[PDB]
């Protein structure tokens, strides 16, 4: 699909909140253990992502997420416009001894996720490279 579009979604686990990021084109994920689902922490994780890749469109499951004045504020300044979750809780259940956070069990899967196999690591950078 098209590079620039994201996909984020917040999960659940242990009673803590993931924010998951999908670069469609790819598979690769970017992921987050928040304290809370607050338009603040939403806001911060796109001006995060968005200095790393270029987001052009961001999609969601749960339009909601996207309604806060912060959300939006950030969306405006970095010029963003408007399964795999699943695929994350497994790898994390894998791990998830290996670690005493669940934030570090979430980076691992991260990691197993986007070097798996091309993987979504190389995916995501052909695909960009590709279009520059
Ligand atoms: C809380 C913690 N303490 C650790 C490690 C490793 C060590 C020697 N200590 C100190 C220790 C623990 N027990 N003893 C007998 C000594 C780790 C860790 C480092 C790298 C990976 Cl890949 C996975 C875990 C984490 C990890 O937290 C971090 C990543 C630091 C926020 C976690 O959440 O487990």
């Amino acid at each position: 699909c098209s590079p620039g579009i994201w996909q984020l979604d917040c999960t659940h686990l242990e009673g803590k909140v993931i924010l998951v990021a999908v670069h469609v084109a790819s598979g690769y994920i970017e992921a987050e253990v928040i304290p809370a689902e607050t338009g603040q922490e939403t806001a911060y994780f796109l001006l995060k992502l968005a200095g790393r890749w270029p987001v052009k469109t961001v999609h969601t499951d749960n339009g909601s997420n996207f309604t806060s004045t912060t959300v939006k504020a950030a969306c405006w300044w970095a010029g963003i416009k408007q399964s795999m979750n699943k695929e994350l809780k497994k790898i994390i259940g894998q791990v998830r001894d290996q670690a005493e956070h669940l934030k570090t069990a979430v980076q691992m899967a991260v990691f197993i996720h986007n070097h798996k196999r091309y993987s979504a690591g190389e995916r995501i950078v052909d695909i960009i490279a590709t279009d520059i």
